């Protein structure tokens, strides 16, 4: 069923659209979420198995997303091993840091052999261009489309080497809402130049964030 950003369809009335979308607005444990409050603690370091792939970059109608139609790009977190599915993007960020809005987050969404749901989130300030994403950029289907991309991509260079991440659990922030999914908010900040940004939302039609949602009983670790 339709869902946007806008409209009489807009995050707010997502959950009365379907039977089926119900947890979007009764869920407890919602995704995104502006991090205040957090618990130093000591967590997991991250190791990353990302690589060159093939890929393909499609427009949805909702955000443009790269599908890796092979495992191959892994993350090991606390000795569980997770499949990078795809990765995707919105703007603005939908996760705040201390009330601040970033101009883009990219959530790379994976899966372990228990097929539990973990998504790793990369915030980007304003800044130069991102010379790493302009690959995929330059080939965004402006349209719901979608285009295998010719040379291999490799998303090694879109993850920075320092890992430090706030930990919380959470949920999909798009219809159906599925909760019970682990969200790992990465510290180091990358960047985008302003076209970036709005060639973007020109593609998608819309600033795609859903609003953070409240922690409830949750606590996010840094
Ligand atoms: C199959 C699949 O991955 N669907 C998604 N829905 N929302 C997502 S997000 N914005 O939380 O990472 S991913
Ligand atoms: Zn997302």
């Amino acid at each position: 069923t339709h869902w946007g950003y806008t409209g009489h369809d807009s995050p707010e009335s997502w959950g009365n659209l379907s039977e089926e979308f119900r947890l979007c607005s009764t869920g407890k444990n919602q995704s995104p979420v502006n991090i205040t409050e957090t618990v130093s603690g000591k967590l997991p370091a991250i190791k990353v198995n990302y690589k060159p792939s093939m890929v393909d970059v499609e427009n949805n109608g909702h955000t443009i997303q790269v599908n890796y139609p092979e495992g191959g790009n892994t993350l090991t977190v606390n000795g569980r091993t997770y499949t990078l599915k795809q990765f995707h993007f919105h703007v603005p960020s939908e996760n705040q840091i201390k009330g601040r809005t970033f101009p883009m987050e990219a959530h790379f969404v994976h899966l372990d052999e228990n097929k539990q749901p973990l998504v790793l989130a990369v915030l980007y300030e304003a800044g130069k261009t991102n010379g790493r994403l302009s690959s995929i950029w330059n080939v965004m289907p402006m349209t719901a489309g979608k285009v295998k991309l010719n040379q291999p991509f490799d998303a090694s260079t879109l993850l920075p080497k320092r890992l430090k991440y706030y930990r919380f659990a959470g949920s999909l922030t798009t219809p159906p809402c599925t909760e019970g999914v682990s969200w790992l908010v990465l510290k180091t900040y990358d960047h985008i130049d302003q076209a970036q940004a709005e060639k973007f939302t020109r593609a998608v039609g819309s600033e795609n964030n859903r609003p953070v949602q409240p922690l409830n009983a949750r606590v996010v670790i840094e």
